[PDB]
């Protein structure tokens, strides 16, 4: 709920409903500039053509999943920054600590609010000065 309202977001799941509650909870937020991806691979496509600030990513892809994405993103050059919170259904000690090993921004559980969004998103602008 940074004031930089125009800041693109790549959802990344591969449930459609999922992708599309995401999109809805940052359209209330104010985020309207979302684009969609469905697995590791799509998202890393969609990322190369650039312009992307925010990445929200399914921990349980087919393909390739949340953390091989997180790991690809983070030893790329041009996106080694950029922000990844990760979507699970189960937090798990181990998940957690592997994912923020590989570079993860934050991690939240589903079903969450948009209230709870906002946390996540608040937090990590402010972690990384933002
Ligand atoms: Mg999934």
């Amino acid at each position: 709920g940074m004031a930089d309202k125009e800041l693109k977001f790549l959802v990344v799941d591969d449930f459609s409903t999922m992708r599309r509650i995401v999109r809805n909870l940052l359209k209330e937020l104010g985020f309207n500039n979302v684009e969609e991806a469905e697995d590791g691979v799509d998202a890393l496509n969609k990322l190369q053509a650039g312009g992307y600030g925010f990445v929200i990513s399914d921990w349980n892809m087919p393909n390739m999943d949340g953390l091989e994405l997180l790991k690809t993103i983070r030893a790329d050059g041009a996106m080694s920054a950029l922000p990844v919170l990760m979507v699970t259904a189960e937090a798990k000690k181990e998940n957690i600590i592997a994912a923020a090993q590989a570079g993860a921004s934050g991690y939240v559980v589903k079903p969450f609010t948009a209230a709870t969004l906002e946390e996540k998103l608040n937090k990590i602008f402010e972690k990384l000065g933002m």
